[PDB]
Formats: structure tokens, sequence, C-alpha cells
DNA sequence: GCAACACAAATAC
DNA sequence: GTATTTGTGTTG
């Protein structure tokens, strides 16, 4: 009834069926690691402004709840919470060096103002995009929400159990012990070892996430999940890295700056899941009907 | 179909 | 021992 994987943490994650297998909400057994993700593609190249050296890139994500592998299958359920988190990191290119240096677009050159990762579910079939909501912890109590463009520096993707120790943090104390693992405080660098033009100080905010953290995501309540012959929809997330630029025939998406300008959102690269399952809300989908 | 409302069980403190 | 968080039962 339950299928267990040792993950690279030394955790464990435990697939089993919600049809066959009701498990409290709040068990340790509710978070796994999900499907592995594969490169879509890479896009725009970027280079740094005097060296004039490409920057390897390469987004690090993982699904740390809502999925489990069942008959072969990636499955998730419609009315439950899933987590996706990533990171990105440059291989020839240490942090410290990076956020004082000043990089450009290769397409004849465009600054990037900063790098920023979003998320995306589509059909897997024929690349529609589905629509993806947020709820925070108080749930219909609290707001209801998109997943946003989140501006990430580059760093080492936290282990599971770091997520999941992590994912209801009340305490002021417990706040502080993993600060430094989620964010970096701009405001607390030593400014006189930047100059004006650095990457880090063209980031939007003072508070600048290393690690993009989607947790409370659902597929919105209106998709359909079977097509028409019965035969369940593959889905697909996606994970894409871009460079914000200042717009004053790539891939690009607009975004609104934090000045009130339109801004591109440019694509760098591109990571994707296996085909995905999704259970619908049907007495079927769980052990009670049975 | 689905929003809103309900119950319940383990975590966080 | 209390409040919170979240899977999933029920309603109309």
């Amino acid at each position: 009834v339950i299928l267990t994987q040792l993950n690279e943490d030394g955790t464990t994650s435990n697939y089993f069926d919600k049809r066959k297998l009701k498990i409290a909400p709040r068990s340790t057994l509710q978070f796994k690691v999900g499907p592995p993700f594969e490169l879509v593609r890479d896009y725009c190249p970027v280079v740094e402004s005097h060296t004039g050296r490409t920057l390897d890139l390469r987004i690090i994500p993982r699904i740390d709840r809502g999925f489990d592998h069942i008959d072969e299958e990636w499955v998730g359920y419609k009315r439950n919470y899933f987590t996706l988190v990533s990171t990105f990191e440059t291989a020839n290119c240490d942090l410290d060096t990076f956020l004082k240096s000043s990089f450009d677009l290769l397409v004849g050159r465009l600054r990037v103002q900063y790098f920023a990762i979003k998320i995306k579910a589509k059909n897997d079939d024929d690349d529609t995009e589905i629509n993806l909501v947020q709820h925070t912890a108080k749930r219909d109590k609290g707001p209801q929400f998109c997943p946003s463009v989140c501006p990430l520096v580059p760093s080492p993707l936290p282990k599971h159990q770091t997520i999941r120790e992590a994912s209801n943090v009340r305490n002021i104390t417990k706040m502080k012990k993993y600060d430094s693992t989620f964010y970096l405080h701009r405001d607390h660098v030593n400014y006189e070892e930047y100059g004006v033009d650095s990457l880090l100080f063209s980031y939007p905010e003072d508070s600048i996430q290393k690690v993009a953290r989607y947790e409370r995501v659902q597929f919105a309540s209106s998709i359909s999940v079977k097509k028409p012959s019965q035969q369940n929809k593959h889905f697909s997330l996606h994970v894409i890295l871009g460079a914000v630029v200042d717009p004053d025939g790539i891939p690009y998406d607009e975004l609104a700056l934090k000045n009130g300008s339109k801004g591109m959102f440019v694509y760098l690269q591109e990571m994707k899941t296996p085909p995905l399952i999704i259970r619908g809300r049907s007495p079927s989908n769980y052990a009670s009907s049975q």
C-alpha cells in the first residue's frame, strides 16, 4: 500500500494511492519528492558586460508535496496542495562576484536588471496554459493569488528536509534560523563594496529570495481533468528562468516593473515535469467511496 | 459542477 | 494543552 524511496538527504518519500488509503492532513507522509524535471530548452544567452564570457545557467527545481508515483504515473489531486521550489545556479560564477558584476543579453545588448523565476502549468498534449492558484495557510479565510514572478539570486536548492521544516514556521526565533537560507537582505551588505551598475543594486526590492518557494499551490478548481474520451488529461509543470530588462524577436513575457513601466521577462531556460495525472473531486478518487 | 462550509488529526509552539 | 494547518466529507 505504501512504496518507499530514499531521498538524497536521507528522508523518505512515501507514495500511496489516496483512492486506497487515507492519511492524516498533517502527516509527514504527505511530504514527498515529486517528479524530476527535464530541460525543455535554453533561450537567450547572457554575458558578463566587460569580460564578455557567457553565464552558464541551470535551473534546479523540485516538488516536495502533492504528487505520488503510482502505477508508473505521477499523480496529483485537484483539491490538495502541491509545493514546487527552485533555485538556479551559475556554474562558472561564485555568488559574491556575480552580484558585483553586470550582465547583458546577447540577442545588440540589453542590460539585465535582475534574474527571476516563474512557474506555469500546461496541458502537456497541446501546450495550452492551465491556471494555477495559491492560498496562504489561512486558506479560505485568507486571500487567493496566482503564482508570481520571483526575483532570485543563485543558490543551492535546500534539501527536502529543510523545505519540510520551514513549511509552517510561526515563531520569530525559528524564522531567524531559516532566514539566511531563503533570503539575501541587500540593505545589510556593505554598500561601499558595490558599483552603482552592479547587478545586486538593480534588483527591485531589498529583500531578495535565494529560493523560489511556491507552496499551497493548486490547479484551478475549474480545470477539466479528463478528456471527452474519459482518458485522463496529461498536465506538466514548468519552471522558467528569465532576465528582466527595460524595453527602451525572442521569447519573453511582459511584466509590470516597480516604477510602473512595462518590462520584459526574457526567457533564458525552461524545465518541465513528465506528464502528470490530476484526480478530480469525485468521491471515486477517494478511499471513502469503497 | 463547485463554492462554501465542516470535521478531524498532527504539527508547532 | 491550545491554535494552526490541510486532507477530505458534505451541502444545495
